[PDB]
C-alpha cells in the first residue's frame, strides 16, 4: 500500500529545488519514500524580499 | 515547507460556515495554519433531518 | 441506482440560498433526493436590476 | 463581442460577498458588466487577524 | 467533520481487490472509515513478476 | 440525435458489475441504450454492512 | 431555475450544423430553450458512408 | 513575452466565424496578435431572434 | 484493440476542415480508422498570411 | 526516455481483463513494456451481442 | 481586490527563469505584484536557432 | 498536419534538462520537431541512487 502526503517545497532558485526542499523534508520524517508528482508551481513575490519558487508535490512512501 | 490536509466541514447554515468547520477544527489541533483552497462543495440531504452543506477545502499549514 | 438531474438555482442573496433553490425546485417532483454536488456557480448582472448569484448542482436521488 | 478580467475578491463575510467586492471593482471602472463565473475560492488564515474569505472571477464586460 | 487519506492498494487480480486493499490498510488504524473514491488506476509491469493492479482512492473518515 | 442520463449503479462484488447495474436499469426503461462512460467510481462503506462498490456512467441511448 | 440535457447532434456538413441538429430536437420537446455549452466534438467515420460530425450540448432551458 | 486576452466573438453563421469576430477585435486594437486558443463555445438561443454561435478564445500577442 | 494518433490537422477554412485535413492524413497511412474525438482547437495568425484554423484530433483506428 | 501509447483494450467480462487485452497487444510487438495508466473506461451495448468492457491505457515502454 | 494578467516568459536557459521573465515584465508596468501561479510550460524547437523554455504565470498584482 | 508522440525524458540535475532529455531522443529519430508541451513532472526516488526529475512531454513534428 502507497499513501502520498501534499507538501509545497520552497526555494530561492528553482522550481526544481523546490521541488527538492518538499522531498528532503519528507525522507526527514517518513521511511521509504518512493517518488514525489509535481502538482503545482508558483512564486512568492510581495511577502518577501527575494522571489520564492514553489513546487507543490504528492510525496508517495511505502506503507510498513 | 508547506503540507496540506484535505478535510470536510458541515455546517446547516452556508456553504462559507462549513468552510470555517473544516477550518476550526485544523486549528485546533496544528499550529501555523495558514490558508485554506476550497476544493469540493455538496449538501447532504438524504442522511439528515436539515440540509446539511459541506465544503471540502485543502488546509495548508507552515511546517515547524 | 442513483440518478441525477443537472439544475442551476438562481437568488439573490446568496450562493448557498441559489443551491438551495434547486434542491427545493427537485424535491417539488422527484422522490427519495439524497444529495447534491455543486458544479459551477456564477452572476448573473447585466440581464438583471438586482445581481442574481447561481448554483448548478447535480441532485442526485434514488431510483424506485 | 465580450471581454473578461480575472479578479479576486474578498470579504471578512461570505464567500458570496467576496464574488461581490470583485464585481463592484469591475463596475467601477468598466461599462457593460454582464456577468461573473466563480473559477475558485480560498481562505486568507496566517497572513490576517480576521479569515478572509476570496471568490475569484471571470467578470464578462460586451465591448463597445 | 471528515478528514482523507490518499492510499494506493495493489492486488494481482483486479481493480477492485487494489481499491479494497487501500481501505482494508486505513480500517486497520483509523475509526469510523465512511467511503473511498477512486482517483487513479494503474498497472505496475516492469519492476514485478505478474501485472499488479493499483487503485489509488482517497479513504474518507469522520472525525471524532 | 443520442441523449445520455446520468446513473450510478451499485454492486457489492466489483466496479464492472456496478456499472452493469445502472446499464441494466437504463435498458428498462429506454431503447435503443448504446453506449456507457464511466465518470466516477467510489466504494460505500460507514452506511453498508457489506463495503458496495459504486460506479458512475452517462448511458448514451439514440432518440426515436 | 434552469435545467439541462445532455444531447449529442450530428450533421455530415459540420461541427455548428451537428450542435443545431441537438438544439433543434431540445426544442421540438422543451420549451423555453434559452442556451447551449458545447461540451466534446467528434467524427464518426468507421461505422458511416459519410463521415459524421458530432457536437455534444448540454442544452438549457428555463423551468416553468 | 506574450500576453493573452479572454475574449468571446459571436457570429450567426459558426462557431468558426464567431472564433473570427473574437479575433479582429483583438487586431483592431492590438499590435503583434499571433495566435489564439479555443477554450469554449456555446450557443445564445432564448435572448436572441436568431441563434447566436459564440466562440471565447485566449487571443495571445507578442509584448513591445 | 484500438490504438490513437495525436494529429492537428489545417484549414484555411474551418475548424471543421481542420478535423478532416488530420482524419484524412490517418486514413491515407492507417487502415480501419473508426472515429476521431476533438482535443483542441487554435487559430494561427502572426506566423501565416491567412489565419489557418487548427483543430487537434485523436484519431482511432482498429488493430488487425 | 520512456514513451507511451494510447491502446483500448476491450473484454466481455470486466475492466481489468480489458486493460490487460491492450497490455497484452502492447507486450507482442513492444519491448521493455514498463507500466499503464487507465485514462478512460466505457461499455458498447448497441453494436454488440455481449455488452464489451473497454478500458483505454496509456502503455509506457523504455526505450532502447 | 488582486487582478491577474496572463503571460507567456520565455529563456534560452529553464523553466524557471522564462517564469522569471514574464514576472519581471509585469514589475515593470504594474504596482503591487504579490504572486504568479505557473499554468502552462513548453519548448519552441522549430521557429528558433536555439530552444527557447516558455512557462506561461497568471501573474497577480493587488488593486490601488 | 503535425503528429505528437508522447515522451518522458529522465535528468539527474533539472526538470528542464529530464525535457531536453525527451526533446534530443525525439529529434535523434524525427524529422521537422517543430515544439514540445510539458504535460507532467515527477522525480524517482525510491528505484534510483540519484534522485532522478522526469519531465513528460507531447512532442509535435510537421508530417511531411
Ligand atoms: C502560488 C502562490 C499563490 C498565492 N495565492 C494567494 C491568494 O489566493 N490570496 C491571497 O491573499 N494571497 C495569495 N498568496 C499566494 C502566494 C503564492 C506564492
Ligand atoms: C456531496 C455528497 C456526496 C455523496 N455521494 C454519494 C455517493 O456517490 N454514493 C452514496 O451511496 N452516497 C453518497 N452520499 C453523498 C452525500 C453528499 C453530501
Ligand atoms: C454564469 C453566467 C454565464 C453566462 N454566460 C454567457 C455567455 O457565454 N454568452 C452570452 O451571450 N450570455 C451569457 N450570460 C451568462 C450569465 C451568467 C449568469
Ligand atoms: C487561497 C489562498 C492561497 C494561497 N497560496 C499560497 C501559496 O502557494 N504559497 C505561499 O507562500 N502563500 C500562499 N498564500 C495563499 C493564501 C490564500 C488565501
Ligand atoms: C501507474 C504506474 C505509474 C508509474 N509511473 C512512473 C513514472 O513516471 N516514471 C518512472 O520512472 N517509473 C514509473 N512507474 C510507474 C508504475 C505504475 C504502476
Ligand atoms: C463515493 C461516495 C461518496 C460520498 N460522499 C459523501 C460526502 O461528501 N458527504 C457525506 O456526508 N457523505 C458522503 N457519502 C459518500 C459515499 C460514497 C459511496
Ligand atoms: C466521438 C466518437 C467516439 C467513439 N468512441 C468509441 C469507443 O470508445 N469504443 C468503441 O467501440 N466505439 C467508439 N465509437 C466512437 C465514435 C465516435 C464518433
Ligand atoms: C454559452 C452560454 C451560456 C450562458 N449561461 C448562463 C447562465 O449560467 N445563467 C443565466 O442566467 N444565463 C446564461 N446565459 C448563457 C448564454 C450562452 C450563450
Ligand atoms: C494554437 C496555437 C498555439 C501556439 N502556441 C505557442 C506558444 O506557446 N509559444 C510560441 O512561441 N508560439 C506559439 N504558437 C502557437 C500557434 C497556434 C496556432
Ligand atoms: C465508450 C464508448 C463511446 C462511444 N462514443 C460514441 C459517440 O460519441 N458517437 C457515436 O456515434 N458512437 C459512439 N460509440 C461509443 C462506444 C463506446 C463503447
Ligand atoms: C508551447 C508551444 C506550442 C505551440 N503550439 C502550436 C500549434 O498548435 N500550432 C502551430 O502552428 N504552431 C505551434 N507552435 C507552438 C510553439 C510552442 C512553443
Ligand atoms: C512520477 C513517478 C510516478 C510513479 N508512480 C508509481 C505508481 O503509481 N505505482 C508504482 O508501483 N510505482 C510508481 N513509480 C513512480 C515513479 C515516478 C517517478
Ligand atoms: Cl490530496
Ligand atoms: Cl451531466
Ligand atoms: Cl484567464
Ligand atoms: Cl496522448
Ligand atoms: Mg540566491
Ligand atoms: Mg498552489
Ligand atoms: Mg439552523
Ligand atoms: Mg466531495
Ligand atoms: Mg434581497
Ligand atoms: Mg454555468
Ligand atoms: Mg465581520
Ligand atoms: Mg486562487
Ligand atoms: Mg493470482
Ligand atoms: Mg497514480
Ligand atoms: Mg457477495
Ligand atoms: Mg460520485
Ligand atoms: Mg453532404
Ligand atoms: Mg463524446
Ligand atoms: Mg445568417
Ligand atoms: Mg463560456
Ligand atoms: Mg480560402
Ligand atoms: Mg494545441
Ligand atoms: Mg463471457
Ligand atoms: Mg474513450
Ligand atoms: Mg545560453
Ligand atoms: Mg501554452
Ligand atoms: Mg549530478
Ligand atoms: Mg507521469
Ligand atoms: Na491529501
Ligand atoms: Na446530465
Ligand atoms: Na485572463
Ligand atoms: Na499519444
Amino acid at each position: 500500500v502507497f499513501k502520498k502526503v501534499l507538501l509545497t517545497g520552497t526555494s530561492e532558485e528553482s522550481f526544481t529545488a523546490a521541488a527538492d526542499d518538499a522531498i528532503d523534508r519528507a525522507e526527514d520524517t517518513l521511511d521509504n519514500v518512493v517518488w514525489a508528482e509535481v502538482v503545482d508551481q508558483g512564486v512568492e513575490i510581495g511577502a518577501v524580499e527575494e522571489r520564492t519558487y514553489q513546487t507543490e508535490v504528492q510525496v508517495a512512501f511505502e506503507l510498513d
